[PDB]
């Protein structure tokens, strides 16, 4: 039977039980300091005695340098299982592999990828598994660490199981409140009159953003109903017109003190044909949407300032964009563009203090060849933008995380 | 219905139809200058007329760095696609995307991706797709190119689907006779006596190649029926043994001149059990003989100078290294170390004139979620290893490329 999964909502702890810690790395200790308020950290005890069930278990790898230290992740792990609640996270944090330091630590700090998928096979009732990477530059602290296994180790990763997480070498601040983490940014987001764009406006409003909603003139009337319900602003807006930059700069200048904090480029359209079949509008319309209008406002709103310091850009790619998919040569170039934008900007953006990533959804209920055995809801794609949108995901550039309840389908 | 696949055999020439080269960049007319002579070339033309089918298509994508540019694809392919023959070969060859020297270009780049696996799961009756990427820093002659293009370009890659090959700037020599690249070159195949192994000795014998067939004890008998039938030696020896590379060493010194050319680690075990119900003995004995092994081998017989310039190393990874799988946190840890090693060796044994690269089966016969609808066989694996091992293939190191049908699982 399909686990009815648990969602985030204020106020509920962040795990449904305890959090253990352990591996003899670099962040065991300061991930421990960090999460003890907020979380009910319990130890590891040779009894294998917890008056609660494991809401979370997280592994530091990062020491493991032979492959005879893979064998930690066994011992560590076997007596755990057992423990874990339904819905329950389980976590590895290893060393990103080509900083590990010699060819034999590289070795098993990317084997660890074999071991998180397949052991998120594994697990049952609608628990996950995650693997997160850290620089080999991070100080001791690992404050840029904060936010990635803060939304894993919560309700708001529900729907994101086998997935590997990249961060890089720099310090965070947290937010003022990691409840509301988005507590004054101005986030504007295309596409936002229906579907997944009009839940990513909610999640950004829940977590405190002031929401420019964008979509095209036909849907002005649920575009503003989307507006007014996050208490935000509707821009009705064609992306692919000439004067898009100038009417998002225009009216954040109007209404938002002139900046953008996060961008979000999620307006995406399709053609579906075969190649063979395929005449020229249903290509170009489908490249002008869904890769040209990305590259072209994030490129103008960064190229104007609008967007500065601290930036976020997300962008919209998909499993078509991985693993392609029969009849959309057009949308999937699209999408492993819009995966190309933040692997090509990552760096150029990273001179600005602006972030570029990409989400890649699966089925989204908009179905049981995952391992959560059920589809995706457009929250729990909006939980995964939220959590590259945060301040303190500031270490957390040109990644792409799949969102797709750990599905059978990829590359 | 699944199309029985045509496979090579000697004297059959290449493709089953005629060879079109198009695209406006780098790597066309080099290509058209290379190919001309074993294959049947033709050229494109505005009428749409052709006396044969396609055998094979190439694009050269290398100049395209615009997205308006991307329609290219659409125009050159759209009136082409109805003319492949059956089993036919359709290639993309782009640019290393993070060499291709601009944003834009690096995310016309990547987008490729997305487009040719799309396009593999339109192809019909056998027909494959393959994204080749080429740096920046190749010569104009492209020359370390060839052997990925005549690989692709054959009935030897009948089972290798949607998969991304990655060459790098060197330039290359081609073997005396590219119908027996292996000519003179001893290689070892761990895992000799049956199954996948048993059929790379064969494939490598074939190729020209005198084979050193390692298994243990209890397979001698099988195994000297193998190194008989290939016209190589058979040696006895557990790879996880103290001894294994002394014994490999005093082995080739007596019969192969003192040298091993290509080395393939391929013998491996499976212990399957849930996480929480595995012991000691199936986690160790799995990591020992899957990981261990191939590494000690590996910079043993480099460390002293067995395998030396042109050497060539492969590695036996797995699918379930990738996407992962339910029972084999052991097994899949050490096929995704399996990937390790060639990321991390590749840039070390590359000052010794040495690849090493791995290959990831999917369904082998030893079933039809695949592009192909069918199973492979251990031939399919045995000539992408092959490919590997040429001494044409020194521009290509650090790839790990799936021999699947293009399946569906993946990551
Ligand atoms: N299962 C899924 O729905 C799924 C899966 C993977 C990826 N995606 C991607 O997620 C995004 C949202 O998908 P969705 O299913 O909610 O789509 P949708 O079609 O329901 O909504 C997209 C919105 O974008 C708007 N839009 C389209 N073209 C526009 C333009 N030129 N200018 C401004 N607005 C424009 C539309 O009016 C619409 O309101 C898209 O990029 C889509 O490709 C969706
Ligand atoms: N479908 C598949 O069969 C499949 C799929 C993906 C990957 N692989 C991999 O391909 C390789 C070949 O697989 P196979 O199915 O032919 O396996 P197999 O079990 O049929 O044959 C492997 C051979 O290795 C030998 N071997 C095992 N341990 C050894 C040791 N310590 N020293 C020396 N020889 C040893 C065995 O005796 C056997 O002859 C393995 O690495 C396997 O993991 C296989
Ligand atoms: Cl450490
Ligand atoms: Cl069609
Ligand atoms: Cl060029
Ligand atoms: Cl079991």
């Amino acid at each position: 039977q399909p686990e009815t999964l648990r969602r985030y909502r204020p106020g509920d702890p962040p795990l449904a039980g305890s959090l253990l810690i352990g591996g003899s790395g670099r962040v065991a200790e300061p991930l421990r300091t960090a999460l003890a308020d907020d979380y009910n950290l319990v130890s590891n005890n040779i009894g294998g005695r917890w008056a609660d069930s494991f809401g979370g278990v997280v592994f530091d790898a990062t020491g493991i340098t032979e492959a005879e230290g893979l064998k930690e992740l066994y011992t560590f792990f076997t007596p755990l299982l057992r423990n874990l609640a339904p819905c329950a996270r389980v976590v590895v944090v290893g060393t990103t592999p080509a900083e590990a330091g010699s060819v034999h630590a590289q070795v098993v700090q990317r084997a660890l990828e074999g071991f998180t998928r397949s052991l998120g096979k594994e697990l049952r009732r609608g628990a996950t598994v995650s693997l997160v990477y850290l620089s080999a530059d991070a100080k001791p602290g690992a404050t840029g660490l904060e936010s990635t296994m803060r939304f894993i180790l919560s309700a708001k990763s529900a729907y994101v199981d086998g997935q590997v997480f990249r961060v890089g070498a720099a310090d965070s601040t947290p937010p003022a409140d990691w409840d509301k983490p988005l507590d004054g940014k101005v986030a504007v987001v295309t596409g936002a009159a229906r579907g997944i764009g009009a839940t990513i406006a909610e999640v950004f409003a829940r977590d405190g953003a002031t929401v420019v909603a964008i979509d095209v003139d036909g849907a002005a009337e649920d575009l503003k109903r989307v507006a007014d319900k996050v208490g935000g602003t509707a821009l009705t807006l064609d992306v692919t017109a000439d004067d898009a930059v100038d009417k998002i700069t225009a009216h954040v200048t109007e209404h938002h003190g002139g900046k953008v904090d996060i961008l979000v480029n999620n307006a995406g359209i399709t053609r579906d044909k075969l190649l063979a079949n395929m005449d020229e509008k249903r290509w170009d319309a489908v490249i002008a949407v869904n890769l040209l209008a990305p590259q072209r406002l994030t490129e103008g709103l960064v190229g104007n300032g609008t967007i500065g310091e601290g930036g976020r850009v997300i962008g919209l790619s998909s499993m078509a964009g991985i693993a392609g998919n029969r009849g959309q040569t057009n949308y999937a170039t699209t999408k492993a563009g819009m995966i190309g934008l933040a692997e090509a900007l990552a760096p150029v953006l990273a001179d600005k203090g602006i972030t570029i990533n990409a989400v890649a959804p699966g089925f989204i209920e908009t179905r049981r060849l995952n391992s959560l055995f059920q589809g995706g809801q457009p929250v729990d794609v909006a939980e995964l933008i939220a959590y590259f949108a945060s301040p303190a995901s500031n270490a957390v550039t040109g990644n792409t995380i799949r969102v797709c309840g750990q599905a059978m389908l990829g590359a």
